[PDB]
């Protein structure tokens, strides 16, 4: 008979595949039934049946865990490389602690800046910075945000800043919040799904299963926009090309044959958007630039970008929407040059497949039809990236689908804890839960709360950040504890202040200048990441010292090493001391990450790290006990903001998850009453909810967002009830989601404004009578049908903003501009104005730009459903699926190169170059655009110089180093290349 | 001598342990006028003990050990927080479950360590 079953006595942990942000449960099985003579070792990892999103299922990546976490790479012992050395030498973690401490003591107090040239404290350092893992758990992210801010630390992000930063740049303008909408199970309710933006058969596959269930179960149509014919593609009704760098003309087409053909969803356009507010009279457009532009400067003076205000100070209304300066009209005009004609000759898309696109979201104007979009960075990495996203928002508030079960914004979000990272202010200028670190303008606490507390724009508003102090006052206490006090302002003053954002573009401008000491990489590889990589590699060599924490090798840690054409490089020249720290991975310790959803998840640990690798907040404890106690005995500058930090936990060298998860949710420092006198919490006692958070001092949360995770009733993130009561894919027992276990956000629009759902079949809130309740937590107050209280509750006028208002650095509303690198060279909408006018372009990087003489087809950079990143390389079972680098290219560009299917090719731009086999196909297929042929190159991003797949070149020595106007995310996704046969 | 058994041949191991721990024989009060325990419920410490009849324990040192909130002998939370291997939700030890006899005297005078 069979060979028997290989798990029958194992132990079996539950965990959360680490790669992508779908959040697929786990189930792993170790060798050893936990006694302690038996040193546990995973041998096996399938998915978890139970789970509401994955239902068992696992892509190649997830399936492949086993070889990652007993990947031949993993990190075991510390090292250490000495300056002009082309060897590691083993240290020990105490000789490591040590050294780094050393370095960083020396480099804070040649470098702190307590105060500015105003004579304002801002208890700031520059000179040494952090990248923070989005692959780690939130307790490990909030140990790092403590660490780096006490010693006063402004260069500070996680991928976000490459990333998803313009969705957060355009969604919180326009809806409130910058977050996913809805959630993976509830993408089977759409009647059209648009993959546009994104690939999400490759990129999100078993969150992916949903839409396919809308296709195969509820009827729905799925379009795919792109490029390429990709894997979602295979499986989509239509597919429409586009060319990269063009979707703002695509969408605002979509949208002037929404409003000319009266394809809207009237009476929520009306109540739920700004439509009928009135904008000021000076404010204008015309010829690519908007009112108010400061051509010296390149940014806008954006006064008149605003509503026109009334008697009580509140924006004035025009309910009949006929007013020549209210938001619909205005927005009419704005979009009156995007005819199907300019969409085909920007966009490249044949009219006839523009139209049946713009049919199908017309159909879902209806209320009870709804379009759902799945997107990610084939709309955010660009200059024009955040305003990609605008446009499409827009859209969707026009169809009414905002706040509908099978409707929303999917913007899918990447690494496994990205949303985490963000929702816990791991970016330059961020703190937790969305609040901001002071500006060196906000001269005291007054000021601060002033400027973040926003006032209302309309009466009868929740406009909730008008709580700004309650949350700002208990993360102060979260931080400082008894330190911080009325008298001093709750500590207002240890926090750096900052008079510039410090996005990782400009940081590594600065390094390049010979401004930067130091550098901590925690899980973010910036050798493979970073747009145009031989610059990177040249400015991480001025570093004087570096230090890696990562459970595998990573190019990063060796980029001093020479690896041939990989990375040509002389170590004798590089004196960069780098110190390469072995931690856990995701198997190895219990935690939380935040999914796609907003779902904060728990994880328990199956096996111990392999050799002497420890867990990330035991190696960010030992560097800063080291670090802190040197400050002790010899003193230094900024001692204060760094020793009054907490490190409340049971043993300071190992801050336990529970410990730090309970800090993120809160705590009454104080018994509590409501306003009619009764108990609402004990001293001492976890908070139930963010609605108990006091400005006064009595509370402490170090994440308002979190509040509800891990209550009196328990880790609310460990919660396995996948019941679905309504048939609504919705389960408010598996996991806790943010904010207060609402599902769908902006749900209040599901209804209209008298409570009666907009689809009978797909009711989420409905009134009783005295409060909303229904089949999803309410993303509202208790405002009764018929009130004036809008349905989008952090924004002060309460709707969906079609106009955007002085929010967005380059216009209230989108514009097409073309890449910097641009295969045309020009314009078609307006020549004078090619490219964004508010980009941020240094001239270094501008002398690395190419024309397209020399550079004539459009490269892009993306990824297959086999890899990810430069991670799963190290992986055997994912280096057999795609074992060696090629590029894709169109028959048409291969025959006018010679170029058979298979053979060498030489891509390259004005930056470097990349050799890979060629794959040959009339999935990518040339364009006509404005009178030319445009070509497409595709660039795969996985292979690189470390790992078990076959030896590549990093994709990123081709891309150009500039980013969106809002966030400096780069532009990835469309620049210029040539090819060459090789 | 009491035999109060449900079936007087064969004591069962929960009624003698429930016994061991105690029950409140009327309703208890604090001196502040606040219920501590009705009739009928086991009590969960030794500090609710009265000499005045209305209290019942066959072991004093063992009340908490199975109370309202059930059989704390059976409790298998292993759980060691401070790292210093004390798992005081696994089973339950006399008296009042301090696994550390005398440790007042782990700090000085001052309270410090
Ligand atoms: N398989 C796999 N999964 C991933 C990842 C991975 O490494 N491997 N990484 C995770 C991460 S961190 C992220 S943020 C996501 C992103 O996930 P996605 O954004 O979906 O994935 P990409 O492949 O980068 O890009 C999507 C698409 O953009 C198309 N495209 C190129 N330029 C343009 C253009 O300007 N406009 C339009 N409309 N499309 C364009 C590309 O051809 C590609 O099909 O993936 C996550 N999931
Ligand atoms: N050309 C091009 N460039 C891109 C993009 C693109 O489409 N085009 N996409 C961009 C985006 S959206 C992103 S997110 C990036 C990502 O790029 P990176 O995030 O730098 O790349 P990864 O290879 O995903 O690196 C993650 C690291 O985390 C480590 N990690 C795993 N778990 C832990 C842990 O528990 N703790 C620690 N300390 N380490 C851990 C892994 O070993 C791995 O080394 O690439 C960006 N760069
Ligand atoms: S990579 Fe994403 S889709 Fe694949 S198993 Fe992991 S979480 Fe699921
Ligand atoms: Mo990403």
């Amino acid at each position: 008979q069979a060979r028997n079953y290989k798990l029958l006595r194992a132990k079996e942990i539950r965990n959360t595949c680490t790669y992508c942000s779908v959040g697929c449960g786990l189930l792993m099985y170790s060798l050893g039934d936990g006694a302690k003579n038996a040193r546990e070792a995973i041998y096996h990892i399938e998915g978890d049946p139970d789970h509401p999103v994955s239902r068992g299922a696992l892509c190649p990546k997830g399936a492949g865990l086993l070889d990652y976490v007993n990947s031949e790479n993993r990190l075991r012992y510390p090292e250490y490389r000495a300056p002009g050395s082309d060897k590691w030498q083993r240290i020990s973690w105490e000789e490591a602690f040590s050294r780094i401490a050393k370095l960083m003591k020396a480099d804070r107090d040649a470098n702190f800046i307590e105060k500015n040239e105003q004579g304002v404290t801002v208890n700031r350092w520059l000179s040494t910075g952090m990248l923070c893992a989005s692959g780690a758990s939130n307790e490990t992210g909030m140990l790092t945000q403590k660490f780096a801010r006490s010693l006063g630390m402004l260069a500070v992000d996680n991928q976000a800043r490459v990333x998803h930063g313009p969705t957060v740049a355009s969604l919180a303008p326009t809806f409130g919040r910058g977050a996913m909408t809805n959630h993976w199970v509830d993408i089977k309710n759409a009647n059209v799904v648009m993959v546009m933006g994104g690939n999400a058969a490759e990129a999100h596959p078993v969150g992916f299963r949903w839409a396919m269930e809308a296709k195969n179960n509820n009827d729905a149509t799925l379009i795919v926009v792109d490029p390429r014919f990709t894997r979602t593609a295979s499986v989509a009704d239509i597919y429409a090309p586009i060319r990269s760098g063009t979707d703002i003309t695509f969408l605002s087409g979509v949208l002037r044959y929404l409003i000319e053909n009266n394809k809207i969803n009237a009476e929520y356009v009306k109540h739920y958007t700004n439509a009928s507010l009135l904008v000021r009279d000076d404010f204008a457009f015309e010829d690519g630039l908007f009112s108010g532009y400061d051509a010296e400067k390149r940014q806008y003076d954006k006064s008149s970008w605003n509503y026109q205000l009334d008697e009580n100070g509140y924006a004035k209304r025009d309910e009949t929407l006929t007013h020549p300066r209210c938001v619909w009209n205005l927005l009419k005009e704005h979009v009156s040059r995007y005819t199907p004609d300019v969409v085909e000759n920007i966009c490249g898309t044949p009219k006839a497949d523009f139209l049946k696109v713009c049919e199908v979201l017309a159909s879902t104007s209806a209320p009870d039809r709804t379009t759902t979009f799945l997107y990610a960075l084939g709309w955010t990495q660009h200059t024009v990236g955040a305003q990609n996203i605008r446009t499409m928002a827009m859209i969707q508030l026009l169809l009414g689908n905002m706040g509908m079960a099978g409707g929303g914004v999917n913007a899918l979000r990447g690494h496994s804890n990205i949303q985490g990272l963000t929702d816990l202010g791991l970016l330059s200028t961020s703190l937790p839960g969305y609040l901001t670190l002071p500006s060196e303008k906000q001269v005291d606490l007054q000021s601060y709360l002033e400027a973040n507390t926003p006032k209302a724009t309309l009466a009868d508003q929740v406009n909730y950040w008008s709580n700004y102090p309650k949350f700002f006052v208990s993360l102060m206490k979260s931080f400082y504890g008894d330190a911080a006090q009325k008298e001093n302002n709750w500590g207002y003053d240890w926090l750096p202040k900052w008079d510039q954002t410090y996005d990782v573009i400009k940081y590594f401008n600065m390094m390049d200048e010979g401004k930067v000491t130091g550098y901590f990489c925690q899980g973010f590889n910036p050798v493979a990441s970073f747009p145009d990589k031989n610059k990177v590699v040249s400015c991480l060599s001025k570093l004087k010292y570096m230090v890696v924490i990562d459970p595998l090798v990573t190019e990063t840690s060796t980029f001093w090493q020479n690896h041939g054409e990989s990375n040509d490089v002389d170590p004798a020249s590089i004196q960069t001391e780098v110190f390469r720290l072995p931690s856990t991975c995701f198997a190895e310790e219990d935690g939380s990450i935040a999914n796609s959803g907003r779902w904060l998840q728990w994880h328990w640990k199956g096996q111990d790290a392999p050799g002497e690798a420890r867990n990330d907040g035991e190696i960010l404890a030992g560097i800063y006990h080291h670090l802190r106690e040197l400050y002790q005995s010899e003193g230094g500058k900024g001692v204060e903001p760094l020793m009054k930090m907490s490190w409340n936990y049971k043993q300071p060298h190992e801050p336990q998850s529970d410990e730090v998860a309970k800090e993120n949710n809160g705590y009454a420092l104080e018994d509590l009453y409501d306003a009619n006198g009764v108990l609402i919490a004990k001293k001492g006692q976890l908070l139930s909810s963010f609605a108990h958070l006091r400005d006064d001092g009595t509370t402490a949360s170090s994440c308002w967002i979190y509040t509800g995770s891990w209550t009196e009733q328990g880790n609310q993130m460990a919660n396995r009830d996948n019941s679905d009561p309504s048939g609504l894919g919705n389960t408010l027992g598996w996991a806790w989601a943010w904010p207060l276990n609402r599902r769908v956000l902006y749900n209040r629009a599901s209804a209209d404004i008298n409570g009666k759902p907009w689809d009978p079949k797909r009711m989420l809130i409905q009134w009783n009578g005295s409060k909303w309740t229904g089949n999803d937590i309410p993303d509202f107050g208790n405002a009764a049908p018929g009130t004036p209280t809008g349905p989008f509750i952090m924004q002060p006028e309460g709707m969906g903003r079609l106009f955007a208002i002085n929010k967005m650095a380059e216009g209230p509303f989108p514009e097409h501009y073309e890449p910097i690198e641009t295969p045309l060279g020009t314009n078609p909408l307006h020549p004078n104005v090619v490219s964004n006018p508010v980009v941020r372009l240094y001239e270094q990087d501008a002398l690395r730009m190419g024309k397209k003489e020399q550079f004539p087809y459009v490269g892009t950079t993306y990824r297959l459903t086999e890899h990810f990143h430069t991670w799963t390389k190290h992986a055997l079972l994912n280096a057999i699926a795609q074992p060696e680098q090629f590029v894709e290219i169109s028959e048409t560009l291969a025959a006018a190169k010679g170029i058979n299917n298979g053979d060498r090719v030489t891509v390259s731009s004005k930056r470097g170059f990349i050799r890979a086999v060629a794959v040959v196909t009339r999935r990518l297929k040339p364009l006509n655009v404005n009178g030319q042929q445009v070509e497409t190159v595709g660039i795969p991003i996985h292979w690189g110089f470390e790992g078990v797949a076959r030896k590549g070149y990093i994709a990123n020595t081709l891309t150009p180093n500039v980013g969106d106007a809002n966030s400096q995310t780069p532009e990835y996704k469309a620049f210029l290349v040539n090819i060459e046969k090789a």
